[PDB]
This record gives C-alpha cells, structure tokens and sequence, in this order.
C-alpha cells in the first residue's frame, strides 16, 4: 500500500524473474536487433537450413515437438517463479495447483512475445532464429497453429514493456481470483490487489510518457483469455488427426480439464 | 490541471445517461429491495396474466419458452437504439468517420446490453417492462431444451458484476469506455478512438477513486470485468446460432438480423 513497499515488491519480483527465466527480453532484444558479432543466431527459413541447424545449434511434427519441449520447460520455470510470489505458497494447495493450471498458458504466450519480432522467433536459448514464414507455411493444421502466436506477439510488443514490467504483470496473471474451482478467492485477491498496485506504480514510474499504459496492459489480459481458448480448441483437433503425436504428462494434465 | 475537466466529462456522461435510459440502476434497486409493486412472473399461468395486463408489445409461436425469448429480443432492439443515442453524447464520437461509428456500435452493443442488464437483475430474477414486471430466475432458468441454459449465464454474470456495487454515475463512464474500443475489427482510423478512450479511462479512474475511496483497485477489477464481457458475448452468439438452427416473417427476420 505504501510507495516504498510497492517499489520493494517490484524489485523482489524482477530479481526473482531474472533468476527463474534463462533468456530475458533484454537479452532477446539484443540478439534480435544485432549489430553484434558474438550473439548472432543461425536462421532457419526452409527444410535444408533446418537440417544444417541441427548440426550447429517429419518436419511439422519435429517442429511441433520442439515447441512442446520448451512449453514444458516454461511451465517448470513459471512454477518456480510462482513460488517466489509473496503469499502464493501459503495458499491452499489445491488453489496453488489451480492457479498454475490456468495461468501457464496465458504466461507462456506473454513471454513467447518477448522472443519474437514480426519476422520470427528465437529458439535453442537464442542460438537459433526460425522465421515466421517457414512456420506459418507448415502443412495441414500445423501452419495455422503457429501463426496466432506471432499475431498476438506483434500487438503485445507495441506496448514496449521491459522485463521489470513483465515480472509484475506475470504475477498478477497467476494470482487471478476468477479461475474455476478456487476454494478461497479472498486471499488470492488480496495478493492481486497489492500486485496490481505494484504494477500501476511500476508502469507510472517506468513509462511516464505512456498514457494509461496500466489500463491498456490489463486489456491485453483480455486478448490472452480468448487466445488460450483458441489454442486448446485447435490442439484438441490436431490430436484427433495425428494418432502418433503425444503430449508431455505435465501438459497432458493441464489440458485434461482444459 | 485537467482534474476539473474530468469531473466535467463524468457529469456530462451522467446527465446524458439519465436521459437516454428509461430505467436507471438507482430506480431499479429501489424496486428490487422494497422502497408501486411490480407484477411477478414465476410460471406459465402468471405469464399469461402478465401479458393480459401489461401490454407486451411483441406478442402477435404459442410456446412459452419461445415467447420469453422473443421478449428479450424485442427489448434488446430497443436497447440498441438507446445505446446508439447515448453514444452521440460522448465527446468526440460524432466527429469520427461514419464507418467507425457504425463499427464501434455494431461490436459494442452486446457488451453494453449485458452490462446494463445487470442493473436490472438480482439473484432471484429480473425487472422487465420499465420496472412494472419482475420475472424470476427459477422460472427463466427452468425453461425447456436450450432456452433454460440460454437465460442463466446472464444471471451468473450479473450476480458477479453487481458485487462491484457500481452506481449510474460510474456506469455512464464505463459504458462509454466500451463503445470507444480501438480493437474492433474493421476500424479505419484507430488513433482518435483510442485518444477518446484514454480520456474516458482517466475520468473513470478519478470517478471510481472519489466515489469509492474504500474500494481498493476497483478500477482494475472493473477493467478485468471486460474480460468476462468478451467471453460471455462470444458464448452468447454461439448459443443464438444453435437456437436459430434448431428452433425458428422475413421482415421480422430482417429486424432481428443482428
Ligand atoms: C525444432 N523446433 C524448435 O525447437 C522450436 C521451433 C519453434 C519455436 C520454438 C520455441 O517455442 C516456444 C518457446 C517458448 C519459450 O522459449 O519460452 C514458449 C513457447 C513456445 C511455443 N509454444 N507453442 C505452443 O504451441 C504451445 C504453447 Cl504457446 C503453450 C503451451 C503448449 C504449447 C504446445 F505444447 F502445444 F506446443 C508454440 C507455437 C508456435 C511457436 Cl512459433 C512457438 C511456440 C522451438
Ligand atoms: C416482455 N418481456 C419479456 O418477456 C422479458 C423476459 C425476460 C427478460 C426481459 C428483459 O431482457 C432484457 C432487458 C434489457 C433492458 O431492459 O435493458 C436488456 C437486455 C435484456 C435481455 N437480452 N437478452 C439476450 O438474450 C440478449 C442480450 Cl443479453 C444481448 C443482446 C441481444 C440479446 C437477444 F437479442 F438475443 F435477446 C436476455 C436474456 C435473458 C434475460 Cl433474463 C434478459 C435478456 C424481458
């Protein structure tokens, strides 16, 4: 509630976020813009360059399986970040699981934007860069499955948030009291109110020329709710066709109840 | 510096909101709570008496559930016109590209109807006919085949939304923010719609602080409710689709086309 206490919370969440996530937005921006000789990624834009890149760093399943592996690693990183949110580990254990169950996808998408520009996405911890054209041009259902992630990222990235903002935003998402099945909504909201207070002040101080960025950033939490919906309705269709494909037990369990 | 300008905008939207809308939330609350007693519809027989007393302009299907459905349609058509006239009083709206005016209303009316319908609802039923009637939630929820499940989500939303305890002066600004959404599909000139929405957001923010000083982060919680609004309108149109395909004058068809 007091200003020094809110800045204190912001520093705690940023320092923790740096510790939980291996590749920040600031390092990703440095790789994506370039002018550097040491951080230059190998670019995959077609089938042949994908074969060479595996020596350096079916095709559509192999790329899909690559996304699965990272999303599982991301859920692990998000779970570790979540534990550091003051108050989270003190909630009813069922609500802990329930907040994570519905929060990871909205967060995975948000942080996936940090790795993208309009032309592609960083992979292999930034050693690689796979183009948007190549992904969107994958066959049958997989092409249309990759592109909405880019469509979201382009719009989210125009807000020009940095990592210090995202650490607080990611926390507000996790601590949503409107998830289905929560047992005690009140203590989750009390945490979110503080986190929101912390976000508002962080955004006011860090982005003082950006009018009403707080309101605009909460409205992006709208776009995320719908985009996760589309994602799970498209993934369900894809498993019905690709009898081979299987999902990591961690992702499996999140999607069992959607 | 701009604070008085924002209170002026809040008063401008409040005075207009009273003129545009037949039954305010403050008048509806007095009816539902007790402080001219309305006619109560709880079942089939009392519905026939209510239409035989109150002149339901919409009655020419002999079935009960279709006749209630058709009553909601007729009132929604009136609300679209009420919202359309209120929109003209939002500073800057009439100066927009006529196509953008049409587009903002086309995509906004549903979220607004849902929002203001909450003003007429409590956990036990809904006001109709300018407050002269009161139709119970049990009766509506228990209508047959798809009609029961179509009525109830509106109550489930209203109960949660009304927990914020907004009054008409708050709602006048909130409604305006919705209309002026710069992300509607097909807008030709987004900038001045966002420029107006930024003003409206500032005015809502200060209004909510002055009017609700004990309610922490109510501004945030109110924006988070526009999440609930996009999703429930999505389900709503997918439910109308099932009702048009399973159930059923071309002129009447044409009036209700949207
Ligand atoms: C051989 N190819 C690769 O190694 C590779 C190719 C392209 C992209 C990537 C990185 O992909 C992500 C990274 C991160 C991260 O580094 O934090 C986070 C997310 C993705 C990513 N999830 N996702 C999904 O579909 C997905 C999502 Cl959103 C959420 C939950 C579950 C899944 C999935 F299980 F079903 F995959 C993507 C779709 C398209 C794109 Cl472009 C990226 C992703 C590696
Ligand atoms: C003779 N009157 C009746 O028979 C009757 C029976 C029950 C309720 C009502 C009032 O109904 C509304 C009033 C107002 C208002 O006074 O401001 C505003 C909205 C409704 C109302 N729209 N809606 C819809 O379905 C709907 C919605 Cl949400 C949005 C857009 C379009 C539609 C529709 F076009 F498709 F109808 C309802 C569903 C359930 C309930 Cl309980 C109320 C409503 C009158």
């Amino acid at each position: 509630m007091e200003s020094a206490d809110l800045r204190a919370l912001a520093k705690h969440l940023y320092d923790s976020y740096i510790k939980s996530f291996p590749l920040t937005k600031a390092k990703a921006r440095a790789i994506l813009t370039g002018k550097t000789t040491d951080k230059s990624p190998f670019v995959i834009y077609d089938m042949n360059s994908l074969m060479m890149g595996e020596d350096k760093i079916e095709v559509a399943i192999r790329i899909f399986q690559g996304c699965q592996f990272r999303s599982v690693e991301a859920v692990q990183e998000i779970t570790e970040y979540a534990k550091s949110i003051p108050g989270f580990v003190n909630l009813d254990l069922n609500d802990q699981v329930t907040l994570l169950k519905y929060g990871v996808h909205e967060i995975i998408y948000t942080m996936l934007a940090s790795l993208m520009n309009k032309d592609g996405v960083l992979i292999s911890e930034g050693q690689g860069f796979m183009t948007r054209e190549f992904l969107k041009s994958l066959r049958k259902p997989f092409g249309d499955f990759m592109e909405p992630k880019f469509e979201f990222a382009v719009k989210f990235n125009a807000l020009e948030l940095d990592d210090s903002d995202l650490a607080i935003f990611i926390a507000v998402i996790i601590l949503s009291g409107d998830r289905p099945g929560l047992l005690n909504v009140k203590p989750i909201e009390d945490i979110q109110d503080n986190l929101l207070q912390a976000l508002e002040l962080q955004l006011k101080l860090n982005h003082p020329e950006s009018s009403q960025l707080f309101a605009k950033l909460l409205q992006k939490m709208t776009d995320l709710r719908q985009i996760v919906t589309e994602h799970v309705q498209l993934l369900q269709v894809i498993k019905k066709t690709e009898t081979d494909m299987s999902l990591h037990p961690l992702l499996q369990e999140i999607y069992k109840d959607l």
